[PDB]
């Protein structure tokens, strides 16, 4: 039986835009899409998710988190869709989605991380879209590097000043990139590798008007609006690091 303040449907719940302060009482145990998005959770409960087993798709997106309790997605082993985005995250747990190996879908898009736990994605083998637009990353995590299924890879909005070499050499799928927004060091000579791999990715990165635009230039070098893709060997230099 459904909670009081949402409305479901077969296995589909919906909690959205209902105001809510916290996950409510009484969410069936065969849900498998619970959407909480657009509410006022601002703390989970530890533990909150453990019964519903059977989750596919999960909404948190649209509150109020600056945390997540260690744990809180360990039994959700069915999970392929999860969204985190418009919270105010400023740390992940350590291993939060290491039982998540079925995961495809991951947002993180707006909120406040600056850094994440290491390895925090490597047991994420078959993730297509990963989106961390909107925080306050100051290094590209590594672990991306081994997520060769990624065709979406949102990157904008950080605080981001190179890419380390190599780094997205084995994303053979990629056919959205987003960069813009990023102070990128043109001054260092490790900004080369984003240099050349622009420069041989054109199609593949995106400005955002709305929705995804191509535009090569769109990754700009930090107090410019020289396109990062123009810069030269010659202008660099190993000294500037």
């Amino acid at each position: 039986g459904c909670p009081s303040q949402c409305s479901c449907r077969g296995t589909y719940v919906d909690c959205d835009s209902r105001r809510l302060a916290s996950v409510p009482a009484g969410i069936p145990t065969n849900v498998q899409i619970l959407n909480l998005y657009n509410n006022q959770i601002t703390n989970l409960e530890p533990g909150v998710f453990d019964r519903l087993v059977n989750l596919q798709k999960l909404y948190l997106s649209g509150n109020q988190l600056q945390a997540l309790p260690v744990g809180v997605f360990d039994k959700l082993s069915q999970l392929t869709f999860l969204s985190l985005d418009e919270n105010k995250l400023t740390a992940l747990p350590n291993g939060v989605f290491d039982k998540l190996t079925e995961l495809t879908y991951l947002n993180l898009n707006t909120n406040q991380l600056t850094a994440l736990p290491e390895g925090v994605f490597d047991r994420l083998v078959h993730l297509k879209e990963l989106l961390m637009c909107c925080n306050k990353l100051t290094e590209l995590p590594r672990g991306i590097e081994r997520l060769t299924h990624l065709t979406h890879l949102a990157l904008d909005q950080n605080q981001l000043k190179s890419i380390p070499h190599g780094a997205f050499d084995r994303l053979s799928s990629l056919t959205h990139a987003y960069l813009f927004g990023n102070p990128w060091d043109c001054e260092c000579r490790d900004i080369m590798y984003l240099r050349n791999w622009v420069a041989d990715h054109t199609s593949i990165v995106m400005r955002w008007d709305g929705k995804a635009v191509n535009d090569p230039d769109s990754a700009k070098c930090a107090g410019t609006n020289t396109p990062v893709r123009a810069v030269t060997e010659a202008s660099t230099s190993p000294s500037k690091c």
